[PDB]
């Protein structure tokens, strides 16, 4: 709840709440909302988003990966969760026991979770259709159904897809003794369907949705370079003027990699460049001016008139949105927002 | 300690041991080896590496903030620490009560400093002086000699810089009544001089030193794509000829980023090449040829006659070998080994 490093992510729980909140009014009644929390929500924190998500309207969790679902269970969460990645079918007991439903991929993979596994807890399960570019015939899927209805704790949940792919996905629907559940499809189509995944747009990333996460940091040291002063730090940057150079403690280790080496920051309402190589723990940039040190730099967010966007900073690196927060490492501590005042504070390195 | 998806690090202490050990050996008596460990140990595990190569010679641990000495004090380690880089004149009371130690670069954070604290701890400062491109001139050094001589509690434990430099320091040393404990310079020179810095040395990276880190997967599902067939994730993959393609669970959420797409991984002993977009959760290889589901895929690490080091890795993705091990995320379980066995299993998502 204490940290002890002036660099910190910020996440709006109330930008959450908002995005599920629109959507939970413009889907009909009888259609469920998928809260996509995947890699620690994006790296806005599983437990909070999911949370948040669930009381917005959301009614299910998706996770890649076991682990990810035995988090949430483990940090309280009760609502259903599906794994959409890959599992053992050794870990069957274990995801039946916690209540977390399981994608299945291939008729062998569901084979060998029915000798391995017994009881006492039913498993659900959902079947991913692999829909033109997962499982692909009619034979393996008479099969899976045959392998569902002949053990007495397994259960066919849902069936989802990955977007004429539409017709074929129809098609397979057909195959089915009957409609399971659960159909949806993963990527977004935001027809029917009776779930869709607020993936990444939950998060304010592509009517009109509010964009949750920010990142700051403070001035920790602040220079005036002569003309011809030089820096180096493995790289040397020569100063070509009189000018100001600030020190933030916020680095590659940070997952503020060294290729957002140029970018630019907003530093008391102005856009200051990062300049010479980023290193593990601090980098420089060259201030507007003259400035304290504790002065906010805001590397994602808004100060003034200014924004710096998600979007951004995907653009300088090349890369999609998705990756940016993710890779803001775990030892940036996350202050939450919910209800325009702070929730709480996590900082993973107590 | 158990972990539910194939995908993992693996963390050789014995390579870090031995690293230390050479070191120590090679060294003179009396100078002492202080050890890096800042960034859960370049993402090798903080406490795994400081206990390692503190029983291989290592006397001390220098970490790059606050919160890394106090998860460190936390997790059991005893050894001195120093904090690197910059903290708050506040939390002055939590190092010296936790038997950190804390780097001085501004006379005026000394001045706020001993403003703000009165007892009962001492605490040990390490100055670090500006040796040409932190503290900079006589005036400067002399105003910190008397504040730490004034303040009951205050120490001047050591001197060092990061590097005609070389006479800089020399002169700036004549400028304390005394020699300090310990002086010493950060990069790495690896004189007097009584300790010195083995950073990323430590791990393997740039007589002979041993690499200590490897990552791994398993293929999760292998397919044989006909002339012309496509994948479609994002961006179109399209078959040229008949060819395997193998799904392994990792992705960019994993700090495996999307600009490694191309690299070629090791599978049954053959460089292969990760094909089409890294998504956030898996991603795909083309295969030497057909191979069973279960097949392991090393991403950095030896296989048969070939290696990919982290060095392979950093000039792909054009960084330093640092960025790399670092990048790695925490939701990436690692597998410690020491004396040639298994010596533990770090799944931070429990």
């Amino acid at each position: 709840n204490d940290f002890h490093r002036d660099t910190w992510a910020e996440v709006d729980l109330d930008a959450i709440y908002d995005n599920v909140e629109n959507l939970r009014r413009l889907l009909p009644d009888d259609t469920h909302i998928m809260a996509s929390v995947c890699g620690n929500a994006y790296g806005h924190g599983d437990v909070q988003v999911a949370r948040t998500a669930l009381e917005a309207g959301a009614s299910r969790l998706a996770v890649a990966f076991l682990d990810e679902a035995l988090a949430l269970r483990e940090k309280g969460i009760e609502a259903p969760i599906l794994v959409t990645g890959a599992s053992r079918p050794a870990d069957a007991a274990l995801a039946a026991q916690q209540r977390i439903a399981l994608t299945v991929f291939r008729s062998d993979w569901l084979e060998e979770a029915s000798a391995l596994y017994s009881g006492p807890f039913p498993i659900h399960f959902h079947l991913y259709m692999d829909t033109g570019m997962g499982v692909k015939d009619e034979e393996e899927t008479k099969r899976i159904v045959a392998l569902i209805e002949r053990h007495p704790h397994f259960v066919l949940e849902g069936l989802w897809t990955w977007f004429y792919q539409y017709t074929r996905f129809l098609h397979m629907l057909e195959w089915l003794p009957s409609r399971p559940p659960l159909v949806f499809c993963a990527n977004s189509l935001r027809r029917t369907f009776n779930m869709v995944q607020f993936g990444i747009a939950m998060y304010g990333l592509a009517y009109p949705l509010k964009e949750a996460f920010s990142l700051h940091s403070r001035l920790v040291h602040v220079k005036k370079l002569q003309p011809g002063e030089k820096v180096s730090y493995g790289a040397t940057y020569t100063a070509q003027t009189e000018e100001w150079i600030g020190t933030i403690p916020i680095g590659y280790k940070d997952g503020w990699l060294r290729r957002l080496q140029h970018f630019h920051v907003l530093v008391d309402g102005q856009k200051a460049p990062i300049v010479g190589r980023i290193l593990m723990d601090m980098c420089m940039i060259r201030l507007p001016g003259p400035l304290p040190v504790g002065t906010k730099v805001t590397l994602i967010g808004r100060q003034g008139d200014k924004v710096i966007s998600i979007d951004d900073v995907a653009r300088h690196l090349e890369t999609i949105n998705y990756e940016v927060p993710c890779t803001i490492s775990y030892r940036v501590p996350r202050i939450f927002f919910r209800h325009k005042r702070i929730m709480e504070v996590r900082n993973a390195i107590g």
